[PDB]
């Protein structure tokens, strides 16, 4: 599992469960190709997005569908999504955790990058 | 101006000065059309991006070129850029400030929407 | 004024208005002595806390009464208060802004230190 | 383990390892009594601070020694520590994770509270 996403809710003090996440990879022609997608579990985690074979070097975009999350809770939020765009694996394979902490009008995101 | 951008640096404890910021508006075919851009001032602010007449309801993306900012300071960054995507809604307050707080491997962003 | 406090609300997307803020200075016996206090304005800011003559090097604590803020808005909060503890250093820049971004179960804080 | 602390480094993109953490509990006389302490592991986590017997209702302060962390990395940071003050267990026992994300001039903190 070289790519994991973790999402927390700053209003509830809980994991953000059932959050849709879409990952894109920039293609040769500079468009964003779908790469993988999933949704967070009861613990706010999304495992199993990709494999070390498929997760090659590239520029990746992790789109966390925050609007749909808040709307399902009955809240009208500010942002459409939280986006995280980064070059991956450019000095060899790494493991990436992308974490996000959500509020209706704000979010924060961080990356934890480790070398297997 | 109905749209202001403020950028801060969490490593140096300072405004993020001379950061490129690009604003896009989502077009009918779901593509992102350039809308406004500029660089942040000595106070980390970018004023004058648009006018009330131009800034209609729609989906907007603010892209902050964080990678170039960090590189100009000699610091190794994670992200290509920081992106903030939101809907402008006339039912809410009329002035939008998009604030971002930057670190090499993280960022925070908030909206301050006032009348 | 060498010390300003700015408070924002991440739930409403607004300044955090009428929030009590208390500043303390660490005394020789390691106790916290009251130094300055006030409430944030309509812009979420608290100006005029101190003067250059009064604000000497030392360890300071800024306590933001977040629990009362959230309760006055009808929102259930986690923290008793948000605390920011730092050393004022004359070797660095001369104006300190302590900024805080509040959510019910989280907060962010940064320092903007400029000349 | 009803109280866990997790600390991340926003400069390195890593767990914050070897961070000292001190927990205090407000006593009857309004002073801060030492309650427990420890340091984060290689994963940025601190487990084993307390037990469900000892972790009674009260007002707790979790002090994360950020200054000492940054100084050990050769960096002069702004804050002395990151402090998190909260009432715990007032509607019965809960499990609390206090997470912090550190930069030299900034930090963010959140709580994840779950009911066993
Ligand atoms: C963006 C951000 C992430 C975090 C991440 C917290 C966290 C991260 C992990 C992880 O897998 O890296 C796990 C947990 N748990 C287990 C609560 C919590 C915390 C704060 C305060 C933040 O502002
Ligand atoms: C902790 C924190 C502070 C800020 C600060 C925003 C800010 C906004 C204004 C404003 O005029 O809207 C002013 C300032 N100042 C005065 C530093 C700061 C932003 C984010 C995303 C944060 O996580």
């Amino acid at each position: 599992c070289p790519l994991m996403v973790k999402v927390l809710d700053a209003v509830r003090g809980s994991p953000a469960i059932n959050v849709a996440v879409h990952v894109f990879r920039k293609a040769a022609d500079d468009t964003w190709e779908p790469f993988a997608s999933g949704k967070t579990s009861e613990s706010g985690e999304l495992h199993g997005l990709t494999t070390e074979e498929e997760f090659v070097e590239g520029i990746y975009k992790v789109e966390i569908d925050t609007k749909s999350y808040w709307k399902a809770l009955g809240i009208s939020p500010f942002h459409e999504h939280a986006e995280v765009v980064f070059t991956a694996n450019d000095s060899g394979p790494r493991r990436y955790t992308i974490a996000a902490l959500l509020s209706p009008y704000s979010y924060s995101t961080t990356a934890v990058v480790t070398n297997p």
